[PDB]
């Protein structure tokens, strides 16, 4: 499992416009990105990322420059699922395969659900540096909420 | 690889509203089955599901009783993918992790795109036998479509 302080691993994330090497995206930039466990599930629909929509500004207030999500989903469900929560401040990646995710060792398996998912987790990454880093405990939201991290720059 | 004349594994699909086994929902029914590779994804959203949609009513004309889409996915995205389509009168099934599609014989490694899915096919199972099996060539839409299914009927 990847910690604070390194640097990420040279993977791909997709976008349906791409597959962004994060180590060229994320260059130069104070990046939030939060992980879902799947693009229109209840928690990440309802909680997860309005939380982020509601705050872009606030969190830009504070320095950030880039708010990203991910998930192990495709491009195109990414897209749909972006569109239908009217998030235009935030950038949508694909993990497809789950290898950026597995990269981080931030898997976790769903078993008949939807086979390999990210865990919930939400990061501050400073020219591709891990400097935040919140994972969730299991089936919980408390940590990688866009209030957490809110209270994170604020330090 | 399953073959026409086998009966289906018994495996689960679910369906958000329930992890129906395939054995027992298909009993006693003559079903359409068709597979797509992903929810959202252009084939599947503009050609192949709409295409069993506008033939649904013709389809049971012919003595199917239940038209049925599965695809590896999750049950939130394939019940938003629904909605989206408007495919009332299509059962929308997920193989969240490609369990019955493997034991099918029917996966494909999709890689970075969005790992294991299924391929493309089309079935008609009587009574949990597998009548008609119609696996489309890699990337090729010619054989599963609901015309195919429909000239199959038929006979």
């Amino acid at each position: 499992m990847i910690a604070q302080g390194q640097t990420l691993p040279n993977a791909t994330l997709s976008q349906l416009t791409v597959h962004h090497p994060v180590l060229e995206l994320f260059a130069g930039k104070k990046v939030v990105l939060f992980a879902v466990p799947g693009a229109f599930t209840p928690t990440d629909s309802e909680a997860h990322l309005p939380g982020y929509i509601v705050l872009a500004d606030q969190l830009k207030a504070k320095g950030v420059d880039l708010i990203a999500s991910v998930s192990v989903n495709d491009a195109f469900v990414m897209k749909a699922w972006g569109e239908a929560q009217n998030a235009e401040e935030i950038l949508m990646l694909a993990d497809g395969d789950a290898s950026f995710t597995k990269a981080l060792g931030l898997e976790m398996d769903t078993a008949g659900f939807g086979g390999l998912r990210s865990q919930r987790y939400a990061m501050i990454i400073d020219n591709g540096v891990v400097t935040t880093l919140n994972v969730e405990a299991p089936k919980s939201f408390e940590v990688s909420n866009a209030e957490t991290i809110l209270a994170a720059l604020e330090h």
